[PDB]
């Protein structure tokens, strides 16, 4: 206002904010893997660091072992937190049940939306806009003119990864083959081991694995091949979720240091989890929103690491044409 005429002073001793606590619930697998968990979870414990708090004092993770065990995890953290982010569109069904059992507790949705809940935020990422710039880098630099595709869950999720990564495959060179595999599961590393060894078997020398920890496999297959052979025949890996360069370090038969991540689709779910656990803790929770992350505001990225000079000038170049809405990116 203008002037604050009858006003009275508040000594800061006497002055407190009210704290919150903030838990995660997984959808599969634990805070270990090397991506989408991790990224979750590493937000989280920076958000405890800021606020003074430790694990299971102030914040902490429930690892779901089934689409049974939701309900229950859920229900467990509504015991000590008012803060609940459901990691993983598989948990839509639960959050919205848990929220309309606990109006007095906020929730957040990662991956999905539900609509009309006013302790329920939502939050997605354009997936296919990074997907994109990671096929027009894989476009970029593959040798055999052929790359692999190894989602976790067939869902609207995974597709807008798919989907964006097709598009920027085809934006560069559409004679370019992707081989597409799911693996049905986001904690299944064997299966993304075998079907990684077909897609390089029948010739993709770039492998993009969106299937969280099931990527595990795909990362152990890669550098089995490239320690069996020499640097310059080398297998690649793309990233996804957390810039995973260093996991694609290795030797090569020919005793030569190298690395097989040729670039990584960064997506900031931490950074999400503290910037929300902030705003719930200051009474601004953005209850009944749906929060879109894109390229526009780097909620989604690619982390370029190894990637030729070509291949930046190219992602550079697409990025704007996103940005400026001249490349509409498919997110089917
Ligand atoms: N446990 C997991 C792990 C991953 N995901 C989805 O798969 C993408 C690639 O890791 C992630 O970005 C995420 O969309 C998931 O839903 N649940
Ligand atoms: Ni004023
Ligand atoms: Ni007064």
């Amino acid at each position: 206002g203008s002037s604050h005429h009858h006003h009275h002073h508040m000594s800061g001793e006497n002055l407190y904010f009210q704290g919150a606590s903030a838990a995660i619930v997984t959808d599969t697998g634990g805070v270990d893997d090397k991506s989408f968990n991790q990224s979750a979870w590493e937000g989280l414990q920076a958000w405890g660091k800021e606020h003074n708090l430790s694990k299971d004092n102030g914040f902490t993770y429930f690892q779901s072992t089934s689409e049974a065990d939701y309900a229950n995890n859920l229900q467990q953290a509504a015991g000590s937190y008012n803060l609940i982010f459901g990691v993983g569109f598989a948990l839509n069904n639960a959050v919205k049940d848990a929220a309309k059992e606990h109006t007095d507790l906020n929730y957040v949705l990662i991956d999905d939306v539900i609509k009309d809940q006013k302790n329920v935020a939502s939050v997605t990422f354009a997936d296919n806009e990074s997907g994109y710039l990671a096929g027009v880098a894989a476009a970029k630099t593959t040798k055999t003119k052929q790359v692999g595709f190894v989602g976790g869950i067939e869902s609207e999720v995974i597709s807008r990864f798919e989907a964006g990564f097709k598009a920027g495959v085809a934006s560069v060179d559409p004679s370019i083959k992707v081989q597409v595999d799911y693996a049905g599961s986001f904690g299944d590393a064997a299966k993304g081991k075998t079907i990684a060894a077909a897609q390089y078997a029948a010739g993709a020398d770039i492998v993009y694995q969106v299937a969280g920890g099931t990527g595990a496999g795909v990362f152990a297959e890669a550098k089995s091949l490239n320690e069996s052979r020499p640097e310059n025949e080398k297998v690649w890996v793309i990233g996804v979720d957390r810039d995973q360069e260093a996991e694609g370090k290795y030797t090569s038969k020919d005793g030569k240091e190298s690395n097989f991540v040729l670039v990584s689709t960064l997506k900031q779910v931490g950074t999400t989890v503290k910037d929300i656990s902030n705003k719930a803790e200051r009474g601004e929770f953005p209850g009944g929103q749906v929060i879109v992350y894109s390229l526009k505001d780097k909620g989604v990225d690619l982390a370029v690491t190894n990637l030729s000079e070509e291949g930046k000038k190219a992602v550079e170049d697409a990025k704007a044409k996103i940005l400026d809405g001249s490349v509409k990116v498919p997110e089917k």
